[PDB]
């Protein structure tokens, strides 16, 4: 453990073993003096241009942490293809994670000329927080993960809460945490850290389509032997009086065949399309947004549970709010292009899951009689009801991994929306940050606390390792399945690689649904 | 079959310690305004006193009698039936979620496509006559499960005011809430026994 | 009692990788006409943050106020009363599935 | 013990145990010349504005001192919720008390441009006064108390003592003390401190 | 291993041992940044003056490689004069190889003046293409060997690496390779790194 002798050494490889594969990766991260070495209250709330639905209460603190739930942080794009080429589901089991040869430096600055040196003899602040104490600020997602590629050099975020606010204001259940209230090692430059995790059970991924609809499980060829009211009146000529006929299911005959099942949950969004012509001529994105409403909060329930984003033949269509939206390299934060974007889709499931933009179903208004003609009703949110059966968002790449379920008495199906894995103890959060080292001090006694500091960051190198359990495939499905694949033609640059410029890219979002399973 | 409904699970001879809204205005004369009035609730009070429970979730159906001459005179098999909606295709949820078919006293009713339907010896297969069919009855379930043909329930619509009087919605279909509790579909000898149940990531009561 | 809201679990300080429709109509001045514009979930975003779940269930009842003055003048309590019906039976759902009080 | 390796954890908790409280507490400290490298001697007298109820004879030093004698040095604010609404009574009972992660500057400046670097081969000096043969300022409510706060960097207290005086005159009993004249143990970066101390029997604080 | 012990001799020999010769050397080497620490796409087409015959698609790497694929990388003159006048053939059969005595330094430059300094904490990292996944691009005659003379000190080239091309564009079979994608020996000074690799059977060449 000494200045001249390396911590660590790089691992970034991948290795299956038929059931499983494991991933490594490691990164290089410079870390900044956030906040000023303080803590500082922030708020937001109505006055000027803000309004009630955006107002928050929360601190915001000197350290950082460290994400890395973006598939993309341990699948390189091969490897994804083959995962999703090949596997019916995964999942993850467990993790390595480590920190090695850390540098930190003193940047001394004098007359326009700044000039940087090593401080052999600062340390750098490591925990965990294994006990789930502090807010859990992963499953956001938010920037600030580990690169996609490898050789990318990369900036650990800060780290702040939120609490309980009324406008601008704290309520008295409002709590403030201090993240030195929590043991951390210390480490100077060849000193290291690291720890292991263990994933609770969880559900496999499905990487799959479904290649029959909840709609179609029947004999094509046979008649059911249960009878439907076909015939409510005559059909003589104008003669017509009421009747009672009753027919049998059979095969000209599906949508009116008894079932054993429903489909799943709706809650209906508005339709918008990629041919602008067709839309609107409004501003409707909040005014026609699909929200929620939490204490006088109104959120859109972005991308909210999953519907199958179009019907068929209508891939011009998304739910306003019902989709993953990646950008493009370089697509601006705000008000970009549609050329900009890159829009996700889940029509996979349109098999067992309601299409977003549209009913679940027609219930009856009222009671018919003999004066009274019968009435329908459109149902546009619905929720659980037996025999219900549904599928999951599908992840990507460039999608999040898990999420924390939050400690509560009740949940249904928590599944995270966004998609991925929802695990009750999720990977623990770790938090980095660089001791505060003082300037010099005054020669006579003051008891203000110091507010003169070096200035100083630091540099270093983390590693991930990750063990995902495989769900191979049993298809006895003759001809060939659809696949992910790659371009045949010529074209300027390779698809997942980097520019003339040295930019790396990822040109579309990739899937997970290539293969296919009977229902 | 239940000896017991899921409103009538207290004692009939004791009143409960618990209040509920009772007057939302005075009684007096023409000089009538608002108040506030509690009472607790008792033996002839027993649909005010608070419960537990809730009954089965919801899906409404149209009504129809054996009797024509009660029927909508129009062929509303289809158009008033009861559907579900799946990539643009329109399915008949037949039978649908169990519901009892009728209330107290009326075994004319049935719902249009909410029962189990056997034809008789030889009966054909188109346009049976309603003699030559045998229809089942879930009515031994109305003891916690709603009636087939009616609502769920009544909520609120609105926000009352001095100057806005309450307004309540219709509850027609009705998804799990919690404290639910229902009963299943019954079997019959010339019924089904078993389904495969979906492969699929999610599913609520996986009863057929 | 939670110390923290299903709405407000983000990092008030970094915006999502995320981006939602923001716009759906251009803001030029008279001349305006449909667009796509797409934004990314932020602090004075909140609001319109994605996010991975929701709040419980609801079965809205009829709200009364302990100053009189400000309720309407009409005996409510059962007509306005939030009900189940079961075999041809109403029934008050008192007090009915958990759901906050008042707000603030 | 060596310059690129740490030589102490961040340790701020506090565990409960039913019958016990253990809380631990680490800040960050600076730590100034002072004097001058100088003892001085200091009185006042008198002359002038001075009264004779505010006279001193004593003497400064080039030392600092560990204060941690206020509540808050220890205990969160929650933590003494937790505390005082739950117990009849309280007292301390032993205490560990380490320093380490010593970093040695030296500060150059030239022409208005102050620059400051690490010197890796200087000492500080620490000792406790084990046998009391010190005078004990501690005790007297000065600052210089490891703040509440755990984030906030603080800058350690000079070290100054008083005997007997006439005046701004000293008297036969007054008494000097040197420092250097107690065994110190000498660290470099890279070398660390501790030490442990017993309480004595003493009757619990009443918190009722 | 550590920053003031070297952790590399000097060995540059000959030895002949009847019916082998052992071959030993060491060079002095000096490695920049490439590329600015990034990969770039590079493509050559018919634009212009060039020509189809001189068209290309590749990338360009940080990374820089070690080379000593010429004869005189291993034999002096007289050596290869022993070894030619009394042989008639000869081969490889095994090798060793060995990095050491790493120096990083950082160079400062302000205002025209720049100052070289040694960056104690940083490291570089090592690998070895054990398994043939990366483009082989020794063997193609280019420069950057290790020099001839040993008084002489070397500068590492730099690796960069081709695949198909239409033109100046890529097709759908052409390959994009990240080094950081390997496993990696990181070592600061004071670290050093070894392998061991022995040939396989190949005829003996002709000298005769
Ligand atoms: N991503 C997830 N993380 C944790 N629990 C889940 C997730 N998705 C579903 N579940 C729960 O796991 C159950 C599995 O049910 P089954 O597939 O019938 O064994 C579901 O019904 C949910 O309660």
């Amino acid at each position: 453990d000494g200045v001249g002798s390396s911590s660590g050494n790089w691992h970034c490889d991948s290795t299956w073993l038929g059931d499983r594969v494991i991933t490594t990766s490691t990164r290089t991260w410079a870390l900044p003096t956030y906040n000023n070495h303080l803590y500082k209250q922030i708020s937001n709330g109505t006055s000027g241009g803000a309004t009630n639905d955006n107002t928050y209460f929360g601190y915001s603190t000197p350290w950082g942490y460290f994400d890395f739930n973006r598939f993309h942080c341990h699948f390189s794009p091969r490897d994804w293809q083959r995962l999703i080429n090949n596997n019916w589901g995964f999942r993850p089991k467990r993790l390595s994670f480590k920190l090695f040869n850390i540098q930190v430096k003193e940047v001394t600055q004098n007359e326009g000329t700044k000039t940087i040196a090593n401080n052999l003899t600062s340390t750098i602040q490591v925990f965990t927080d294994s006990e789930y104490q502090l807010p859990y600020v992963l499953g956001s997602a938010h920037q600030g993960c580990l690169p996609p590629f490898p050789a990318d050099v990369f900036m650990i975020p800060q780290y702040g809460y939120l609490t309980l606010n009324n406008g601008s204001q704290a309520v008295g259940r409002s709590s403030f945490y201090c993240l030195e209230y929590f043991p951390s090692q210390m480490l100077r430059t060849g000193n290291n850290f690291q720890f292991t995790y263990t994933f609770e059970d969880v559900p496999f991924h499905s990487s799959y389509a479904h290649s029959q609809s909840l709609d179609r499980l029947m004999n094509p060829l046979i008649d059911q032997y249960l009878y439907y009211l076909s015939r409510t009146q005559t059909t003589g000529g104008t003669a017509n009086t009421q009747t009672l006929g009753f027919s049998q299911g059979g095969p000209n005959t599906m949508a009116n065949q008894a079932k054993n099942w429903l489909p799943g949950p709706c809650y209906r969004q508005q339709r918008v399309s990629t041919t602008t012509g067709q839309n609107n001529n409004s501003n409707f994105a909040w005014t026609a947004g699909t929200k929620y409403h939490l204490n006088g909060r109104n959120s859109l329930a972005n991308p909210g549970i999953a519907m199958a984003t179009h019907k068929d033949d209508e891939e011009r269509f998304f739910p306003s709010n019902g989709i993953l939206i990646f950008g493009k390299q370089n697509a601006a934060r705000d008000n970009a292009d549609y050329s900009d974007v890159m829009l996700t889709s889940e029509e996979e499931i349109k098999t067992t899951n309601p299409v977003a933009t549209e009913e679940y179903g027609i219930v009856a208004d009222n009671l018919q009689q003999q004066n009274t003609a019968p009435q329908i009703g459109t149902v546009n949110s619905q929720g659980a009801l037996p025999g219900m059966v549904w599928q999951n968002r599908d992840v990507y790449l460039q999608g999040p991994i898990w999420a924390k379920i939050p400690h509560t008495d009740g949940n249904f199906h928590p599944s995270p929306l966004m998609g991925g894995f929802g695990l009750k103890h999720p990977p623990p959060q770790i938090l980095i940050k660089n001791t505060p080292v003082p300037a010099d001090p005054p020669t006579t006694f003051n008891q203000s606390k110091l507010n003169s500091f070096i200035t100083q960051y630091s540099t270093g190198q983390v590693s991930v390792e990750i063990e995902w359990e495989l769900q191979k495939e049993n298809s006895k499905r003759w001809n060939p399945e659809i696949q992910y694949t790659s371009n045949y033609y010529k074209s300027t640059s390779v698809d997942f690689a980097v520019n003339t410029e040295g930019v790396y890219s990822e040109p579309r979002p990739i899937g997970t649904r290539y293969l296919t399973r009977n229902l």
